[PDB]
């Protein structure tokens, strides 16, 4: 139990990195998914003789709803699993104890908000490439690969890089928003790394300054 | 009359919006124009006998002006609709109590600012036009409507981006300015931006911790 | 006297902003440069027996080196006018008094280091005369006048927007250093703005809540 | 002893500088790393009979491994002499005790990381050369040197301007990452970026008003 949360922790940071990939893009191991929901169902059984009680009245339900497969597009069902994070957000009192770990905790919250950005800026860069103009046939073109396409890693890189680039004012020119979709994304990112350099890079000096 | 206040913020908001959208656009539905005028106009009726005297040597007169139809350019006097903002100016004190409702207060004019500099960005753009340089020519032949050219939603769309990502510092390279009053008008956001926003996202800081 | 300082201190301002500009741009009206010289002369005559001493023992060598007139690329020699910004320096023991007058001050200090360097960066772009490389061609070739070349005011508006650019950190994209000279001179005000930066918008935060 | 030290710290400086650029820019005059290594053999004989098992005990490795000669990848184990900063690390109570002295050396740790970084950035762009895709390709084409190729000079500053850029987040669109190597150096230099800019100048801000 003194270690099974920073294990849960560090479970829960896999599967918010690798939920969003997998329903952005390789929905067109399997292993460690059911090693994963085995160790969250051992994590859940361990969670219940007198307070088992308290914990139907508490979390039961949404832990219930995020351990339960739902293998019978099925495919898009899996985002369910982004519940776990609800177990980070309510142990947090174990979770801001020293500060090194709470370094961690917020670059892990910045790259996870980047990667989950990058994954809807594919998916907007996917659902408009079929109907020269997006971001994607810019990137195989300046990428040497002209529309095949670029490869998995190549898009990812990008949609990451781009996300970054934003996220961090700096807009390099390499990608820029052209449609009208991406230009609408890009304001509203615009808009939240804006709230999140005030909160995050204002708390990460006043805790360095410590 | 808390409802009253917060009915009249969202209307205040709403003209804010709309009045320089259809100056700066539209000019070259209204019935919700009619009926926020009415309903301000109900407002300007329930303000009021001995607090009348009183009220009459204060704001009625500002009111007054601001409640008047100009329906004898039209267009260009109906502006004068923007001179409601100080009905919500004048008692943002009941605009401080939640917390939070100061930082979407934040975040609203951040957003209105944005959307008036692109407003006049745009009419920059199209009282020059006429005379491949402007941000007009060149977004007409990004956008893949060679200059008839963007509909009014590119327009919009691009001019607000253009505007946050001035704001925001990013400098996407997409749209970039190359005229003289393209540049000036820049060099003028650039110090209103740097200035607005240090203000606004300061105090942004300051009540995250809060 | 009670408003002799705040005439000087205009007067100032004016020297500043049109000295690097003569000596940069126009060398290639006389009248008002010659009012204010008059009016300087003015200035250190009214504010000169017991007191005699201390100013002959004080800032009498800096304010006679700035007004000698220096007639007889002879005309270089006139920036040691700038040295009567040393005035506004003493003087803001009651140029400090007011919070309005310090954040118009810190305004004109900002705009003035962007115009210093707007200057220098175009000094820098004219040395390459002997030699589609640098700032100047491309700024041609942009606006439609290839090399003739543009105006002088297409050129200081050019130069002032990218340095208001670099200072706030948005490198908009149309103007970007391609020379050893140009590339050094960037990487300088880089490191300037950022020290400006941490020092001007951080005071602005500190000041709006006084 | 303070003279020595800060000649000590001033050496230490000129090695952090002089290293990493002859590992990765010259590894296609001596007689000054010759010098600075005897004063470095000197000054570790003045460090050291009752104190000498006392500095034995402690920094005596450290300082052995880092000043015994390498001469016998051959020449690239000359890296090691980049343990020397552990010196000025351990005796920050003088280098930290004045302002000023830690502002100088805010902006001298500064300018550093941008030239570690620009080293890396050129290993990766060296590496990555002889297999318009890279930055050395673009950067020949744009500077009127086709790939010959340009000289170390121009490469070195081109580095140091994009790190430079890249760090104070202006992204002037010159040079912008175009491999995927690239592209994750970036994203984590612009993690890099974050981390020390806002480190150093929340400190830089926090020294100013004093
Ligand atoms: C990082 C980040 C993420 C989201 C929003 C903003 C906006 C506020 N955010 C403050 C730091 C600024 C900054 O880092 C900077 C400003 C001016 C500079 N001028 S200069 C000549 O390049 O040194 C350099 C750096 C950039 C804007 N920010």
């Amino acid at each position: 139990k003194a270690v099974w949360d920073w294990l849960i922790l560090l479970l829960v940071i896999y599967t918010a990195v690798f939920t969003p990939y997998s329903a952005a893009f390789l929905l067109k191991l399997a292993v460690v998914d059911l090693i994963v929901d085995i160790m969250f169902i051992v994590d859940i059984l361990i969670n219940f003789g007198r307070i088992a009680v308290h914990y139907f009245k508490g979390w039961f339900l949404i832990d219930m709803v995020a351990a339960i497969p739902f293998d019978l597009l099925i495919g898009l069902l899996k985002t369910a699993r982004l519940l776990r994070l609800v177990r980070v957000a309510r142990k947090l009192d174990r979770y801001s104890e020293y500060g090194a770990a709470v370094l961690f905790l917020l670059m892990c919250t910045f790259a996870l908000i980047a990667h989950w950005l990058a994954c809807i800026w594919y998916a907007i860069g996917n659902m408009e490439q079929p109907h020269r103009i997006g971001w994607l046939h810019n990137l195989g073109d300046q990428i040497g690969k002209p529309y095949g396409g670029p490869s998995i890693k190549d898009k990812y890189v990008t949609a990451l890089y781009f996300t970054f680039s934003s996220l961090t004012s700096v807009g390099f020119g390499n990608v820029s928003p052209n449609t009208n979709s991406e230009k609408i994304f890009s304001i509203c990112v615009m808009l939240i790394g804006s709230l999140m350099y005030a909160s995050i890079f204002g708390n990460v000096s006043a805790i360095i300054q410590r």
